[PDB]
């Protein structure tokens, strides 16, 4: 009768087909780029937390008294965790490129594609401040969204927060330099209400009217420089960027204005794979943070890198119909009439050694009760011992798929199997 | 400047720790998987009230537990099998036997005192709706089976014993209470030779049991000399006898009875077992057994259960101990430059290479062939293709082994296939 808290998932082994999925594909990747995997603790003092910069997840924290008396919280995001690992080893020559997929929770209300707990995978570069940084993590995130089945429903999008600080400076100098906070919504609120609140922010007409202008839609970088900055260093390393993702093999990437981030430790190059088909704005996101090594350690560390939480994840793997390859092929090991479980049980062992999984049937059951099972748990064959076949060195050897049996010997069946 | 440490009690992992770790996870989830389990998982915070059922206010204490918004009290999950059962209690459309493995992590809120942490990595692995001997043997069998892929054959040996078992064994010694005596056997290892007679003399056993029972808590015994040395051949010996064929049948053998192994008994309700390490330095590597009351206590609905649990730092310190060598998916390679070399054509050699099932490492930062070098190996990349402007005019590109410390020149057209093909 006690239920699971409301917010959170329970994974059944169909559920965990398309988990194990997901995380085989994001490690598989990241480690095709070089990066290499880490874990932290899942609870932290909240005080960590408290940094410049570092306030917008702090908003859903899944925080509590320990019976110490102390404040923690269930990690709300895995970065200030990772950064406190990377400033602790100034042995290890740069750049870090290091990766996570830990649960990280956040006391909100559930929704299509997202609960109070999920898994999120990290990716990030520590130590290079170069464009080839900002461009290979963008790379390693459409590599996971391509080899996850979602190569075309997904567009790069990026902006940068020096490029947005000094357009909104090269005309108002208007000291609430960041009214980034203001286009960060622009997607979420209506035209009208972020027209008045960047006008009542002190911005006149023609700023509020490029402002929008340059907020509506995607556009290209190239004609950046022309409506606005002429040929600043940051649009210029924003087409270095652009021209490094085409060599990746990574194309159509996209300048958009009124990309920003919600996270505010974000002081270089910011990026989001937008859903063409208007479901999710952010599938996945990130961008250069060089400030949170400092702020939370005094330790100066450029670094840049993305997240992608599993929920939304899974709800475009079945949206786009993905088919989930499996790894192994399943035997079922069936009995009819009277025949030793030990036998069996040194033929699972046999067909195991060889790279196959295999159930072994251990229930009161018929024939026909076991096939129904069988079929019910996917397995591909089904192995057969006949009390009487058995006597002549047969076993019958059922293709759970085409429907297809045949009669093998016993000395034949670890390999009649491995050929299908 | 300063910084707010991690919580005492817990971890970081950084990449050289994560190896073992994958290690241990991959290990445990291919091994389960290859026997027919299936993973799940379940949230990290439940209602504490879950886990009153199987344990006492007294043991709930050391878990992270909290007030809710409604006052309701929730808890970081302190072990697997609350939650693992309340999912095959809710849902109904579930086929029988249910083979589910889990590896999350679990929390419990203890002082760093006893060499552990307040946080885990746990390995469950459970077969559900089963009353059979062949179940009590896979799961056994499926252990041991975790224990060698592990590199840790040979320094673990399985040790059963049996709550029914004790209960026939005590009652035939006494008449008074089976528990009482349950931990006193259970201080064994604890007291001295002569305080333990002295309880066991008191709990009203005849220097006849009292015997029996410091010999069998001294040596382990086989499946066989059992049945004689207790003078009976009751059901639950030939349940163990019929374990003990069925594990052979598995390449199981060696199995030992131990008679001391009586921590849980009274949550156990058959055999249940353990995997004592040789050294003598872990008394139970993992362990487990059968608990067919846990179902029915917290859903009405009765499911036999049978399963063990493995902590990751247990396994951590004997993979270290006994100098296991951890194996390498895939071959790396690292990719640098020396004179002006386009980012672009190292970038487009390297998905190349990514797309031919290996690992690439892109240099991205400025700095000499030496330091480059330097690096390559610090990560343990396995080949360095080195491109130079020079060489590069002529269509060649020198790869160097990182182990012989050999190099040759190799033409753009032939490097894929050429690192594909060497083996280091």
């Amino acid at each position: 009768q006690i239920e699971k808290i409301r917010g959170f998932r329970d994974f059944y082994p169909e559920d965990m087909d398309v988990e194990k999925f997901i995380f085989k594909t994001a490690e598989e990747a990241a480690e095709a780029f070089g990066f290499r995997r880490i874990d932290f603790p899942s609870l932290e003092y909240l005080d960590l937390y408290r940094i410049k910069s570092g306030e917008e997840l702090l908003q859903q924290t899944y925080s509590f008294v320990d019976k110490g008396g102390r404040e923690v919280t269930l990690i709300p995001e895995a970065t200030p965790s990772t950064v406190r690992m990377v400033t602790s080893r100034k042995d290890l020559q740069r750049p870090l490129r290091w990766y996570s997929f830990p649960k990280v929770w956040r006391y909100e209300e559930p929704q299509a594609g997202r609960y109070r707990e999920h898994y999120q995978f990290n990716a990030d570069i520590f130590g290079s401040d170069s464009p080839e940084a900002d461009a290979e993590v963008i790379a390693l995130a459409s590599s996971i969204l391509d080899r996850l089945g979602l190569q075309d429903i997904y567009e790069i999008r990026i902006n940068s927060r020096k490029i947005m600080e000094e357009i909104i400076g090269g005309m108002t100098s208007s000291d609430p330099f960041s009214v980034f906070s203001i286009i960060d919504r622009y997607h979420k609120i209506s035209r009208e209400e972020f027209v008045d609140q960047l006008r009542s922010a002190g911005i006149g007409e023609d700023g509020v009217s490029m402002i929008a202008d340059l907020c509506s839609g995607t556009r290209g970088i190239d004609e950046m420089a022309r409506i606005t900055g002429k040929s600043s260093e940051e649009i210029a390393r924003m087409a270095a960027v652009e021209d490094l993702l085409a060599s990746y093999g990574v194309k159509n990437v996209r300048y958009d204005f009124s990309i920003v981030r919600g996270l505010s430790y974000y002081t270089g190059i910011v990026f989001e794979a937008y859903d063409r088909s208007g479901q999710f704005r952010a599938i996945l996101g990130g961008g250069r943070y060089d400030n949170l090594a400092s702020l939370m350690s005094g330790e100066s560390v450029p670094a840049v890198g993305f997240g992608m939480g599993d929920a939304v994840i899974s709800l475009l793997l079945k949206r786009e119909n993905v088919q989930i390859p499996r790894e192994k092929k399943s035997v079922y090991i069936c009995r009819v009439g009277k025949i030793n479980s030990s036998i069996m049980n040194e033929y699972s062992r046999k067909l195991r050694e060889r790279g196959m999984n295999v159930t072994v049937e251990i229930m009161e059951r018929g024939l026909s009760a076991q096939l129904k099972y069988a079929s019910a748990i996917g397995a591909d064959f089904a192995v057969i011992f006949g009390e009487r076949d058995l006597e002549r060195g047969v076993v019958t050897i059922r293709n759970m798929y085409t429907g297809s049996q045949e009669n093998v010997g016993l000395d034949s069946v670890v390999e009649h199997l491995i050929s299908q």
